[PDB]
């Protein structure tokens, strides 16, 4: 499946309510302090939550980081890459 794919299952894996708990570390980093952080950002939130990202998740990321680090991402996007990581780890 592609990420898109991942976006609708991560949306429907965690409800509203826990998505705002998970909200809380995604504002950690997020400068406006609206729907945007940096690719280290989600890195840092795993840790936080205490939650191993997969594989494809931590490389993808340590790839956008280590040649930027810069770019941001949204709720969305950052739900996928910790959602997609719990469905295969552990």
């Amino acid at each position: 499946a592609s990420m898109e794919d991942l976006q609708a299952e991560a949306r429907a894996f965690l409800s509203e309510e826990m998505i705002a708990e998970f909200k809380a570390a995604f504002d950690m980093f997020d400068a406006d302090g609206g729907g945007d952080i940096s690719y280290k950002a989600v890195g840092t939130v795993f840790r936080m939550l205490g939650i191993n990202p997969s594989k494809e998740v931590l490389d993808y990321l340590k790839e956008k980081i280590d040649v930027d680090g810069s770019g941001t991402i949204d709720f969305e996007e950052f739900l996928v890459l910790m959602v997609y990581s719990m469905k295969q780890d552990a």
